């Protein structure tokens, strides 16, 4: 991309891999990662030949969510989580996206992956919707997509308590996602993308449009509710203390 | 035996009726004879309120194989069109609880027909697939509604988009809510469960089932009209 | 009093149901004491997490035999003394640490908690239909809501008994532990919850459960409608007389 922290590779004629590789920030949503992700998805939107997208990280990190400075900015009231929308990239994509989460998925980074149509976790990586550890309520559509993908009950615990779970922990709690050794996750994503690429692209886009119509319809109102909750929770001095203390 | 002798009704006791699909020529694909005999079997059940539980099941290694190969080809090549049909929703429309004892493979519309049952039992060794997209077509027969409803939104996306084949053992490891057993144990477990259902007053079974599946019965027609439109949007 | 209130650390409140005579069935005393325990929590804005739990081998045993016979005769209805929604109506997160058996309305009351823990050795059942009547107490809403549509169908229609270990293998999203570990794990989760600001726990829980709170009243009316059709038959009175405690 421009900032070189996203690499696009056309794996086959109809499969595009979006690899996040902001090594300086461990795939946290730095300004560079934020700009390069939006540019990668726009590229995919401008080039309607692909049948599947693989979204993945580097080494041990899938995506680590807001930077410390990003979160402090929202605490200060300078910015809101909706300012740059990275959470809904894979939902807004017209073709199926596979979030190959071979490494850790933290906060916004985990939630961005959960909006993909197929999610794969690594057994030995850590996944957390850790918003509430810092004193504020989950944003980035976490309160809609977590129950939608992992189910109402596990979502309560994940969102209220902001705990960290190994992929193996989630596998044992019964999640519908494929969970694999980290070394196998991207290979499995490629094979699944090859299978998807056996279909006509128009059938994949028509089908996904139908399957995720209710998510696209329902998400704006939840985003407005989460912004309301941020109004009521984010701006407290103790949120600043927790971000600085516990990040 | 129903008219064409490809569905057999067997009273297990008093109050339990087994509907056994056995179109061996077509491996329980939706031939004309199986379509007719299935509709005739569920009409018989509706006319005979002595039953409290139904067990729908196949023969040997086949539960139900969905569209015939000839039928699918004729659609693919424009000789015919996808219609709406009774079959997928027979178990939902039935007044009393239906157990789909899927002791054999459930393919396409065959799988989907089983999923509309109130209780679904799979076989570990069998293959289950919503394979519509392998033919190039978007899924019909209410698949886009009933697969997310029974197997959850996330696994439904994979099943429906990729049209892959899952062994029962694979789905069991993925976390499905259905009992998964060896094939040789599927029908006996279904008869045990039907016996326990038949301990209940029939009016309470029916009253409860009406309430639990009301949202499915209410929402399904709109989804069918949506699936019909997707077929139009993917045929020039 | 058959409920004891124990403070744990600074802000965790344990509600322990201890009606030993009735094995935590909804006796008049348990009913009144539970209602008052949650009113006490409602009036105390110190607490951040509730642990609702039973004693020894019992979490909660559901309607007493006389309680069921009183609805059968049409003297009462399940909606008369609302225990079913106690955890849902509580403004802070509630953990149902079901270290013992959860039977009928006692299981359903527990399922309304934000976090549910089962015990491997214990028995859980929505057993309404065993007595011939349809499930009340919000069970047709909360069972599919917590355990998913498909498993809820089998649980509610068939009124079967499941060990915690059986539910664990069928794939439930709740943590299932040996009985002797259930309460200790709930305490550790409650300590983790107590790390957050109370206003963030309340704000978030209000949002997450708003759909339950909004939708529950319509389903309770529907369940009353079903009880009008099913509860008041002689064979229900025979089954309650003959099958209660099996």
């Amino acid at each position: 991309m421009t900032h070189s922290v996203v690499e696009l590779i056309e794996i086959e004629s109809a499969i595009i891999q979006v690899k996040m590789q902001d090594r300086t920030h461990k795939n946290a949503f730095s300004q560079e990662l934020t700009d390069d992700l939006i540019q990668a998805f726009e590229y995919i939107r401008q080039n309607p030949k692909y049948k599947a997208v693989i979204l993945t990280g580097y080494d041990n990190y899938f995506a680590s969510g807001g930077t410390q400075e990003g979160l402090l900015r929202i605490q200060q009231g300078l910015t809101k989580f909706t300012d740059d929308n990275l959470y809904s990239l894979a939902l807004d994509c017209e073709i199926p996206v596979i979030a190959a989460m071979q490494g850790h998925g933290i906060g916004g980074g985990f939630v961005m992956g959960l909006f993909a149509d197929i999610v794969i976790l690594s057994r030995e990586s850590v996944y957390t919707a850790n918003f509430m550890k810092y004193g504020f309520t989950p944003g980035m559509g976490a309160t809609f997509i977590v129950p939608k993908k992992l189910g109402f009950s596990l979502a309560q615990e994940i969102l209220l308590n902001a705990g960290s779970y190994r992929g193996a922990d989630l596998e044992k709690r019964g999640v519908p996602f494929k969970v694999l050794p980290r070394a196998e996750v991207l290979d499995y994503a490629v094979e699944l993308a090859q299978e998807l690429a056996e279909k006509p692209r128009n059938s994949l886009v028509t089908l996904k449009d139908h399957l995720v119509a209710p998510l696209r319809d329902q998400l704006p109102r939840v985003i407005e509710q989460e912004l309301m909750m941020h109004e009521a929770t984010f701006h407290h001095e103790e949120v600043k203390s927790r971000i600085k203390g516990l990040y």
